[PDB]
């Protein structure tokens, strides 16, 4: 925090000035008499509201909802017969970091909880510059050409005419261009899977996508995907659970995120490499350079180089979150490109588009986008030039100032190079590789390798959003490319949209697998940040005082008890009126609260004689405690609590129900148990 | 120093990097082969070339030519009875400043020597916030309301239809405007004497030309007006010279501040101001409120603050003088505005224009501009936010923050303050004020107190100009004006123009003056940067070898000898190609060199057998010597040299023409009374 | 819709162009060789991906989130003894409009039915200059003074360190700011009650919220509040 900490402005304790240092007021406007028109020459007044005039720059094109933190990277090793990167130099070497997760194709302000696919932006501030893995939490994405890029977008993005769906792809466009572009069928269907609506950034993994170069200082190259592997654990919501956070909480991931680092509870994630060579880019069957395919971790395993723990929010999101600028091009000696047409063409776009955000060429001078290593070259000025250069002869060859800055190359001055051995071959061409021509193969071993609940929750979110296509072209065009993904997979979802059940088409099919794929089916690692709701009531403190109980039999794993009553009452946290299912990974009725589960609650008529409370919405109770158990939460009920659950017709004979005396070790061991589960998937049909 | 430096940037013996730290090499492009086509992944390439792309910021709307120059101010004494600025709070009191001088019409590669009014634009980096009096080198401004502004830089500047002609009032439009506007009559007249063509920045005076308000801590005020009188004194040139000037080193004006400041010759002003009271405004036949009045000097003498002193050269020129953004609005504690309703537009236009230089709202932020005081407010983000708020709650009244930053204003926090007795009366109105009308008395004034030369020189600048006038009513009108200034003025400048000779028109004639007001009539105070050509032979040694001589016996008073020869032989710093009689401001022949002055030498035709020089032009020693005579300059010749004299029909019984023995102190003396003396004016006809 | 129509880009059943109106293809990147690097020289490529980067324009610094629809207006009388304003001249005199409804505080991706104060702006592009009324569906404002506008609007958006919350006022430093500035109170009331959580931009009124003169072409005024009435 020594380098960013120089640009902190603290405003404690302190007198108001202007932008220039000029100590002022700044609640009254400049009047000729008590109520009179405001003079022109109030500088106070304009330079005031110039700056707020001012304060919004655009958002990014793509990625534009998401929340950065800091942190650091530990490399395991001394990586240097693999790669010449300084920070994999050493055992123990420490460099700093900053991460921004996000959607896609939302605008700022759009709920954390859509539907979609994750950015997961990882820099690394390096002692020989920054080096930026600007990945998603999906390994694979939708386009073979970065030249498609516009194309994808504006399908999936708002309508021209009116800009509606926010945030969504349960539109014609989105599912025109699918059909059209059956290369989208493979990230179309991780998206569709648990992996479109994860539970928090720190419940999924990361992925650069393309395959890259390692180098080392001699010049042998390996190819290499890049990952981080979380230590938390996937999770993920089922849609109907995102939706009603999207309404209740459009910040819920980005909170999730800030709350945990200030507890303490430091995310985590490793940084892996599947090493490959050279003379591997077709021999797996597919191409390495398309970026629509993974490679197995069967055929190829994850080594792991070192870890990330995120430990750090921003003072200030503006100046750190917002103005964050990612490029691919922030590349480092030892790393190379690929000739995946995708990587190709991001290089020139992440470049170009900062002078958009920016509005001029200065932007690697921010604060978070500066190096931690010195800067020596010959650009010169621009809107906004922060530095001061001494030089005045900006130029090589120089002699007026002997010969320096000086060239740094392979050989001299731990210059970045291009890996010296690749080659170009062939006519100039605008042309799709016929080693590109695959699009299904890879998403049946997907589909193919996911437990009954998530294949159901594929199927059930393509025949959500296909039903809002108007289109009977698209409908039809949508059922045809998934038949030859699989034909049950088709049949199924054209069940739901009047599609006539398609006849199959084995081209493409196959019993293949690649082992927890999903975001279903695994216990999670680390139970921190998550959250219990007692559901207690001022009217039994008794039932208040569970809590507390609860919480220090929780503690120690990093599980957090929230005290949900009809009022602020002492050691209540939230009220009902506030509270949601939602909000709570598991929900518990606390011994006592009974009473406020009715059966009648919904509808009882609010008459003053009724006893019905003003302060909550009629049946807000037993609402909570019912979507926590459609949703496939961890529910519980301790003591006569447990009168509760029979009002909710829940029976604690259900998987992932349970019941205890009181809160002590034994019950929250089992919550605990539940919590590690975090979704009970047998609260799902699946079709037969 | 120690401020800016923390944003140098120093590039020797080090290596290449990117913008983000990388160690790069920049000479070649990455290719397809070694014949290939340039890869669209060379990242090298692209950041290269993007910033220089991308170099480029809008000139300044007015003032686009100009030149910079840090320095500080000192304090005579504790203001404290005047004025609350802390600036002028004690005897001593140091603040550091940056001034920028400029032409006002031409674009930003104009020529330095146009005729022009100069902006003398002086920053305080006041312990209590940036303080800019942003002025010229004339006390008076040509309209009388800011919403004029367009009006006259509109006329002023290039045609719309070709942009013809580059920073110069000699067309049509400029010409209509003035005769359709008579109020800027007075500034003409200043800007058509000497003071529109300086020989340097060193050699002028500056002027805030408003009038303004001091206001000491109790609420008591002062009217004023801002004076910055020059140490060096009052030097300009004939128009001739500052036009072949332009022809031969455009730069002339900027290359004599910087190479001033590194010999050491630091040019000083002393701060001053006439002193007046509020009850004064309407008192002395004009009003205060109006810019194109002066006060003279008889009326209200200039008391004398402290003093100014240039003497630091910029160590990158963009990033320091091209981004400085001086306001009117940079005002401190204990000075005010008036109602002057060219100041009160001011307010506006110079807050709002760096929008558009800067590209953003953050300008304030450029190191240049940043105060070297506390900044603390609750303004916001903005593109280009280069610091870091840590107060969350960016709001007053707050709790949150515990009410800070706090509220300052005139009894707590030294806050700035308007003037508490100003008041307003009236409708509110779009009118000219009749105290704005008489718009002939001042530019009279100013007439009848110049030398009979620099008379001649504003008659002979408005023929030069008016010629240049296609439109027979614009000339017509523009006589019309002049006439009513004085009938002498008039009729003389008619003459050259195809005007009939105008009636007298009486109504605001007078005889009275006011001293020293023209540019020319007093010697000089100091002779530093002067400079004394000496025109030499490399085939007579002891001819170059006069100039180290002369030099020893002129070094004491900051007077540099340039010998000039035929090639650049030990101890010549010139050759005859290279030199012209503008980089002079005195002209020697040296003993010896008397042989290449030969009447015959422009026109003998220069064949094989001629002994006519390659090394420069037919005639150019001459024609140095001649053009040096005719401009007025201070001529000499050494010894034998003095035939050179005959051979251009100059005689040594001419006033400005000395000829010496040798080259001691006898001759330097007579150089010194010379240079003093700066220009001979008897060498200019006069009307009779 | 003559006016508007001079600016349409019809794209029935043609070919691509570049926007110089070269034609194009847009499909694919030019490469060394079919598994190759793409080369800098493809201008097809960076036009587009070009357009693209610089899409984004900065939303506005309030009503962020909104929508829009072209009407017109119509005079029910001349109104020259009363007010000059052309568009009032005549009754049935017809003025085309376009109007935006928004909410304040969330950014442009925000839900539509947050709780906020709503905008309701009206331009009349009169025979004598655009006319705009820029007004809210509640006729009180929060604040007496422009100046204190980045006060409330600062207080009302997200906290400066993590940006929470998005479009609400359930918040300390709003809370803060209304207690602190207890001007706030009127439009708060409205807002809390139904008019800030309004079923539809057709279920609301309009108010220009000041008072405005009107002024007869001879100098006389009257003072006016600004209403649509639903
Ligand atoms: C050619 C266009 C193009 C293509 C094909 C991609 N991107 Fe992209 N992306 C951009 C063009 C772009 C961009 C327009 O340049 C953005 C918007 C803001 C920014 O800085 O770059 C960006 C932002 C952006 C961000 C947000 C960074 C942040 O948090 O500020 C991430 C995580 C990704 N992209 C990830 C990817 C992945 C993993 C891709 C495929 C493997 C991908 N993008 C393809
Ligand atoms: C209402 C318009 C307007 C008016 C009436 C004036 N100016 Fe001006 N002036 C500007 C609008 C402006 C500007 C467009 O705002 C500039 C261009 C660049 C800048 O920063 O401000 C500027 C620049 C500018 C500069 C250049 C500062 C620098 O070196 O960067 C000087 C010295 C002056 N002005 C001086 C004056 C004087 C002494 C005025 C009359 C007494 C005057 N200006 C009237
Ligand atoms: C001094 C600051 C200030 C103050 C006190 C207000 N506004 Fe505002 N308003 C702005 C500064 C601003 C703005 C920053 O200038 C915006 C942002 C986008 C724009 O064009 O103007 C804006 C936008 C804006 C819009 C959106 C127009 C559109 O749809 O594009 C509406 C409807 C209003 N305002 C309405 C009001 C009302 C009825 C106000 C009080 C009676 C009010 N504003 C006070
Ligand atoms: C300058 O500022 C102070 C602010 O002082 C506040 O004044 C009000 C009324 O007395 C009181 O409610 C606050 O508690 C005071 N103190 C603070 C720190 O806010 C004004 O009192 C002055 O009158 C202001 N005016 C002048 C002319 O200086
Ligand atoms: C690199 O390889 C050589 C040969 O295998 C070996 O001696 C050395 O230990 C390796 N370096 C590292 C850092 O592991
Ligand atoms: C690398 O640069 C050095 C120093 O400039 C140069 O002399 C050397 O030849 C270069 N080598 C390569 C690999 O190009
Ligand atoms: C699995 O993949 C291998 C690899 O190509 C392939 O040869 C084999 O046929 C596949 N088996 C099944 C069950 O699809
Ligand atoms: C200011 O005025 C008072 C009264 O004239 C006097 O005591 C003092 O000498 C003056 N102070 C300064 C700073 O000159
Ligand atoms: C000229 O100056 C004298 C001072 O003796 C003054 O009385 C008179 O008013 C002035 N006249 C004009 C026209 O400026
Ligand atoms: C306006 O006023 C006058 C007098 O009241 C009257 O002649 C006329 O009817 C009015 N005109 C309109 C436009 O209503
Ligand atoms: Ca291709
Ligand atoms: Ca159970
Ligand atoms: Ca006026
Ligand atoms: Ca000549
Ligand atoms: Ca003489
Ligand atoms: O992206
Ligand atoms: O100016
Ligand atoms: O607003």
């Amino acid at each position: 925090q020594q380098f960013l900490s120089q640009f902190y402005l603290n405003d404690q304790d302190v007198y108001l000035t202007s932008n220039v240092g000029g100590p002022i007021q700044d609640e009254n406007s400049l009047s000729a008499g008590q109520r009179g028109a405001t003079l022109l020459q109030d500088f106070i007044f304009r330079e005031k509201i110039q700056r707020f005039d001012h304060e919004r720059v655009p958002e990014r094109a793509v990625h534009a909802r998401g929340t950065g933190a800091h942190g650091t990277f530990t490399s395991y090793g001394d990586w240097s017969n693999l790669t010449a990167a300084s920070f994999l130099s050493a055992e123990g070497k420490e460099t700093p970091m900053f991460t921004r997760f996000s959607t896609v194709a939302g605008s700022r302000g759009s709920a954390d909880t859509a539907r979609d696919v994750h950015g997961f932006a990882t820099r690394f501030y390096t002692d020989e510059g920054n080096f930026d893995i600007v990945g998603n939490n999906i390994p694979v994405f939708f386009i073979q050409d970065a030249i498609l890029f516009p194309d994808l977008i504006h399908a999936v993005k708002p309508r021209g005419d009116n800009q509606i769906p926010q945030a969504a792809t349960a539109h014609d466009s989105a599912w025109d261009f699918f059909s059209q572009q059956p290369s989208v069928l493979h990230t179309l269907l991780w998206a569709m899977a648990g992996h479109g609506i994860p539970r928090s950034f720190r419940h999924v993994n990361g992925f650069g996508v393309h395959t890259f170069r390692l180098v080392t200082d001699d010049g042998k190259t390996k190819l290499v995907k890049f990952h981080w592997k979380g230590l938390q654990g996937k999770a993920s919501f089922v849609w109907e659970e995102a939706q009603q956070t999207a309404g209740k909480n459009a910040d819920f991931m980005r909170q999730d995120l800030f709350q945990s680092i200030q507890a303490g509870r430091f995310p985590e994630w490793e940084l892996g490499v599947q090493i490959m060579q050279e003379q591997d880019q077709l021999k797996f069957g597919f191409d390495l350079l398309d970026p629509t395919k993974i490679v197995p971790e069967e055929l190829v395993p994850v080594t792991i180089l070192g870890k990330m723990q995120l430990n750090r929010n921003p003072m200030n999101y503006f100046a750190e979150t917002e103005q964050v600028m990612f490029q691919p091009g922030h590349i480092v000696r030892g790393v190379d490109f690929t000739e995946d047409p995708l990587l190709q063409g991001r290089l020139f776009s992440y470049l170009d588009t900062q002078l958009n955000r920016h509005g001029g060429p200065n932007f690697e001078q921010l604060p978070i986008n500066r190096p931690r290593a010195p800067i020596h070259n010959n650009n010169r000025d621009g809107a906004g030039q922060m530095f001061i250069p001494l030089d005045p002869n900006a130029y090589s060859p120089n002699t007026e100032n002997k010969g320096s800055p000086k060239q740094a190359n392979e050989t001299v001055g731990k210059g970045f190079f291009t890996a010296p051995e690749r080659t170009a071959s062939g006519k100039l061409q605008r042309t799709l590789s016929t080693t590109f021509e695959n699009n299904w193969s890879q998403p049946r071993l997907f589909w193919n390798s996911l437990v009954n609940a998530q294949k159901e929750f594929i199927v059930d979110a393509m025949r959500f959003e296909t039903s809002n296509v108007s289109s009977s072209v698209v409908r039809d065009d949508v059922i045809i490319q998934l038949n030859r993904i699989s034909d049950n997979l088709a049949t199924r979802v054209a069940s739901a949209i009047g599609v006539e059940a398609p006849k199959p088409n084995s081209s493409f099919y196959h019993d293949n697998t690649t082992a927890h794929i999903g975001a279903f089916g695994e216990k999670l690692a680390k139970l921190d940040g998550l959250k219990v709701g007692l559901l207690a009531s001022v009217n039994k403190p008794a039932s208040i005082a569970q809590g507390a109980k609860l919480q220090v039999a929780l503690s120690s794993v990093g599980v957090d008890v929230v005290v949900v009553a009809e009022r602020m009452a002492n050691n209540v946290d939230e009220t009902y009126s506030a509270s949601d299912a939602v909000q709570f990974d598991a929900v518990v009725v606390a011994d006592g609260a009974e009473g406020l589960f009715g059966a009648d609650s919904f509808t009882v008529e609010p008459s003053a004689g009724s006893g019905a409370s003003t302060l909550y919405p009629a049946g807000r109770p037993l609402n909570i405690l019912l979507d926590a158990f459609r949703f496939g939460k961890t529910v519980g009920a301790l003591g006569s609590g447990s009168d509760a659950l029979e009002s909710g017709q829940i029976s604690s004979e259900r998987q992932g129900v349970y019941t205890g005396k009181n809160a002590g070790d034994a019950f929250a061991k089992d919550i605990k148990s539940g919590l590690s589960t975090f979704k009970f998937l047998d609260r799902f049909a699946v079709d037969e």
